[PDB]
């Protein structure tokens, strides 16, 4: 992750509930959020 990653979410406004976190253990990445963007 990035000390930006955070500031991503409310820059595009984007509900990660509606995101599947398939991270180690049910945790949201990067490569999940992105594929929507």
């Amino acid at each position: 992750l990035s000390p930006a990653i955070r500031r991503l979410l409310a820059e595009h406004n984007l509900d990660a509930s509606a995101i599947k976190g398939t991270g180690v253990g049910g945790r949201l990445t990067r490569e999940d959020v992105e594929k929507h963007l």
